């Protein structure tokens, strides 16, 4: 399995309806429209290869870029590498579900995430908040500072409604994840979600997403998932 | 590990925050309030033990009962054994997340689930519909007859709004799961959900839940989860 065969199989796996959805979300050609679950068999056959990942990411093809994140070697990627990737994440599916998930598995996750949240750039900030969501699922609470997370909750409470569209989404995912995956602040997260209320994420040529963190949190509790931690399911 | 050791360790893991929520969901004493993640290393040491599972299930303690499901041997459990268990499942967390999940790993899942769905008993039916949701995420489509699943979708449309509260919740989960995990009927499921509209699940001591299968299915599609099959995570 190399670049050639991967690009060929990915294309074969694509479908028109999944393709229209991605494009609907902000993706642009080239794109095949591959459902994530279909990549598991290919992933299984490829050992982390940063060279291959780079090549795939460089195609500018969303599906290939998504797959690149799966087979990347995050422990070998430097801050510089991540800035190259994030600079190529043209829409949220890339910044939140690809770059941020990969970063969450590096040794510099929090440092990069933090500079990105402070960058003032919508997608970079979105990837940053997103990274924290994945981190809270990958690591024990003991790997984080309670006061830091707590100050982040307050920042979200005071600024989510005025943040860039994509950033609001990531920030809302942060509220949910802290409430469910970082129990030390469960009560506060619930309290702030109630204070935040409905968060609207405006989208191009489609109904905006009306996010309800309080509701989401409550649904997770109904499923008995308080304290539930798990890595992001990539495929 | 023996019964006594397992019960000690479970109690040692109990925490008030978790317990409070379980009781809020419907559990009653005796209950410790154990986070499922912490049961993983314990179950790993036990693997399968039906005798221990039975002893644990008979305690009437939610956590012990939940753990019993994890270490059970569903391939050795008969239809009568499953009926004993469902008779002890006093609330949805037991019927849907314990009995239904264990059943989904047996060789008689569908026959039993079908009997339960037709039983007319709120919790047995809830377990039946839940079982199918778990089956759809842990098995290839070749395991399900399209004609049969399609009839089940019709049955949901014509009976969900008048169904017992917990059955309604499980039926709504069926709609969502078929739409995403069983592609042969993705359009049909999407259609049935549109016709069904908002599903309300009442629950004393709390404001009724207003389920919107159409939107949920849409959020999954947006992320590229069409055809995605996720095996139920017990711990």
């Amino acid at each position: 399995m190399d670049f050639k065969t991967v690009m060929q199989e990915l294309e074969a796996l694509g479908k028109e309806r999944t393709k229209k959805i991605y494009i609907s979300n902000g993706a642009h050609e080239p794109v095949f429209g591959v459902a994530t679950g279909a990549m598991k068999p290919i992933a299984k056959k490829i050992k982390l290869n940063q060279e291959l990942a780079e090549e795939l990411y460089a195609t500018g093809n969303y599906d290939a870029m998504y797959f690149a994140g799966i087979i990347a070697d995050p422990k070998a990627m430097s801050e510089s590498d991540f800035d190259r990737w994030i600079d190529g994440a043209y829409f949220y599916m890339l910044s939140d579900y690809v770059v941020a998930v990969t970063l969450s598995e590096s040794n510099i996750a929090q440092d990069v995430a933090d500079k990105w949240i402070a960058s003032g750039d919508e997608l970079k900030m979105s990837a940053g908040w997103s990274c924290y969501c994945w981190l809270l699922g990958n690591r024990k609470d003991n790997a984080f500072s309670e006061s830091k997370i707590s100050d982040m909750l307050e920042m979200v409470k005071d600024t989510i409604h005025h943040s860039p569209e994509r950033t609001k989404s990531a920030m809302n995912n942060f509220l949910n994840t802290v409430a469910i995956s970082y129990v030390p602040l469960h009560e506060k997260a619930v309290e702030i979600a109630k204070e935040v209320g409905i968060v609207e994420v405006k989208r191009d040529n489609k109904k905006s997403s009306l996010l309800n963190a309080s509701e989401s949190i409550q649904k997770e509790l109904d499923r008995g998932r308080l304290g539930f931690k798990r890595k992001y399911v990539r495929c």
